[PDB]
């Protein structure tokens, strides 16, 4: 039962994961207070299927 969806700062469906492979650095998609993280937006199907393309790096 892997792969979750948000409907938080929007409410559809922000898809990610929670596995090893879940997201980058942010914690996984949707916002973290302010646009940053992929949040599901970073086009699926591309790269490999894992994370969104992370962004909230250090």
């Amino acid at each position: 039962m892997h792969l979750m969806y948000t409907l938080g700062p929007d409410g559809k469906r922000i898809y990610t994961l929670k596995k090893v492979t879940e997201s980058g650095e942010i914690t996984k998609s949707a916002h973290p207070a302010r646009f940053s993280p992929d949040d599901k937006y970073s086009r699926q199907r591309v790269t490999l299927k894992k994370r969104f393309g992370l962004v909230p790096g250090q």
